[PDB]
Parts: C-alpha cells; sequence; structure tokens
C-alpha cells in the first residue's frame, strides 16, 4: 500500500502478511455473502494494483469465483480501453503514459509506474479504480452464489 507519513510524503510499503491472513480468514466465512465487499475495502486501503494481485492470490482456491471474477476485471479493463485508447506516447518526455485496462488491472504496470500514478498530483487512483472493478466482480459472485 501507499501510506501518508507527518510530513505528508506518500511512502510504499509491501502488503502486510497479517492483512493477507485476515483476508483468506474472511473469504473463509464470507465468500458468498454481501460483507465481502465491506471487508476487501476495509483490508485495500491505498492498496496498490499489485497488493490486490496478491489479495487475489491467496484466495484461487474456489476457482469458479475466481474465474467470474477474472471475467469482470477484463469485461471493465476492455471498457477502460474503449475510453480511454492508448496513444504511441507520453505528452512529452519525461510525462507519465496514461494507464491502459491492464496496467489499472496490474499484469502490465510495474509496481514503479503504480506508485506514479497514485502519487501524482492530484492522484491518478488506478488502486481504486481497480477496487471498482474487483467490487464489481465480487458483487455479481454474491447475487449467484
Ligand atoms: C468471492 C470469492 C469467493 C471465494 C473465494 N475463495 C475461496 O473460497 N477459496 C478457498 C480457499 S483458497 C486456499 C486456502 C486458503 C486457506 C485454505 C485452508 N482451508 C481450506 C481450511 O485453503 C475467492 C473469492 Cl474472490
Amino acid at each position: 500500500p501507499i501510506v501518508q507519513n507527518l510530513q505528508g510524503q506518500m511512502v510504499h510499503q509491501a502488503i502486510s502478511p497479517r492483512t493477507l491472513n485476515a483476508w483468506v480468514k474472511v473469504v473463509e466465512e464470507k465468500a458468498f455473502s454481501p460483507e465481502v465487499i465491506p471487508m476487501f475495502s476495509a483490508l485495500s486501503e491505498g492498496a496498490t494494483p499489485q497488493d490486490l494481485n496478491t489479495m487475489l492470490n491467496t484466495v484461487g482456491g474456489h476457482q469458479a469465483a475466481m474465474q467470474m471474477l477474472k471475467e469482470t476485471i477484463n469485461e471493465e479493463a476492455a471498457e477502460w480501453d474503449r475510453l480511454h485508447p492508448v496513444h504511441a506516447g507520453p505528452i512529452a518526455p519525461g510525462q507519465m503514459r496514461e494507464p491502459r485496462g491492464s496496467d489499472i488491472a496490474g499484469t502490465t504496470s510495474t509496481l514503479q509506474e503504480q506508485i506514479g500514478w497514485m502519487t501524482h498530483n492530484p492522484p491518478i487512483p488506478v488502486g481504486e479504480i481497480y477496487k471498482r472493478w474487483i467490487i464489481l466482480g465480487l458483487n455479481k459472485i454474491v447475487r449467484m452464489y
């Protein structure tokens, strides 16, 4: 995750093993019930796309629910690319590139690019955009059972 220190510096930290343990144990009790969504939000404050992929990797054992989630992520990433069709390069040398759907999903972006977007002024909130797509997928799963 990104956290803000006392001087206002944005600081990256790797995801807590205790956050992953809590997320696994949460899913073991509430996998198909509405509470999985606010508990996912509670455990992903300031999460990068790489943190979010790490959280999903710890719970992939229920392959049919994970398949539904990954299909929803691919649908929302395709919709992002339709609204934001990528240019051949950035506006000028030294500017960050605009993220793709796969960059927001953390599959074609580096952690350093994710930190760059999330610590922009104002933030380019790729972690929160990916959380929205994950929460849409979690919604489909609890609707369906
Ligand atoms: C919405 C949703 C619904 C369900 C799920 N995952 C699952 O049910 N995983 C099943 C377990 S994973 C591997 C694992 C972690 C802990 C254990 C041990 N224990 C089986 C006692 O074995 C994921 C999402 Cl994202």
